């Protein structure tokens, strides 16, 4: 099995609709990926490999780890903090590029090539039928991290408990050795009248 | 205020195409809902109001609430493997009716009169985009029950670290108490030694 990443963009040429952009890897992006574009009627459809990965990254000064983690904020949709992704793609040349923005920058962060896919209603079929087995998924997974606070409350509460007994066992225990102090210096006291 | 289900289900005359049932609805399902279904490439849409389901719970002889649970369960897939509901669509007369299959035998449940949508894309890329708002909301919510239970967590470790402060303490005041013992056996004998 896989794993997909689905995410909206919003073309510089088309910014009054949204398109979908599906991306899906084996193990790690970093091994290459099938990447496909749709406006709800066409779709695209490329292939980039792991040696082009790698060039991509070498061609511009980019630790390839690093590169591989801007490509997960740019095309995997994790690029919440304050940043700023463009996507262009000509329908007439199939080329499709993406960069970063800075302050005016916008420098050039990969490319690759699409295709006009034949059967874009079944590619749009699959894309709502992963939707919604995604959506089951999360579903349980809500369910189950809502069950393993409850878990972890009540282990809390056990928690405030037993130190709470532990106090109380403290609190007797010095108090038995004030007590038992006090009852020595009574001994003593007898003692050194008998003398 | 609107509510919205969005089911996979296989027309009768072509089961190799997955079809997309979306049903909305505003207050209750009883009060009127809307039906849009979709291929991928085209979509049909229509509306239910709340007079025609009410008309169809006495076309059908049995009570209101009893029927609107047979809705909620052949449109907004809500039944199991003990319901079995089945779907027909004629694209050349937009007529859509579903049926409950008991047996070997079927029977009509319920109908809607659909129009073929002029932009099925814009209907196709709203769908999409709400399973992606409906994604996103549903991962906050898993983020938020992770965070509570860090939070009870740090409350646990806080709980365990103070305990384990006193249990090292009452091991000492215990050694003291035994400390005291032992001489408070030593003087009473010294005590009885004195007395005789």
């Amino acid at each position: 099995s896989g794993e997909r990443k689905i995410s909206r963009i919003h073309l510089v040429s088309e910014p009054s609709i949204t398109h979908f952009l599906q991306v899906s890897w084996e193990k790690t992006l970093e091994s290459g990926f099938v990447i496909t574009l749709t406006d709800g009627h066409s779709a695209w459809t490329g292939t980039v490999s792991e040696s082009e990965i790698s060039q991509e990254a070498d061609d511009m000064a980019m630790e390839k780890g690093k590169y591989v983690g801007e490509l997960r904020k740019a095309l995997l949709s994790g690029a919440g903090p304050a940043d700023v992704y463009t996507f262009n793609f000509s329908k007439e040349s199939c080329y499709f590029f993406f960069e970063k923005n800075l302050k005016d920058v916008s420098f050039r962060l990969g490319s690759f090539n699409l295709e006009k896919v034949e059967n874009p209603a079944e590619v749009i079929r699959e894309l709502i039928c992963y939707c919604l087995d995604d959506l089951s998924q999360l579903q349980t997974e809500v369910e189950e991290a809502v069950q393993e606070c409850r878990n972890a409350e009540e282990k809390a509460k056990k928690a405030i408990t037993d130190a709470a007994m532990m106090a109380e066992e403290l609190k007797k225990e010095q108090d038995t050795s004030a007590h038992l102090e006090r009852m020595k210096k009574n001994m003593e006291q007898t003692i050194k009248d008998l003398q």
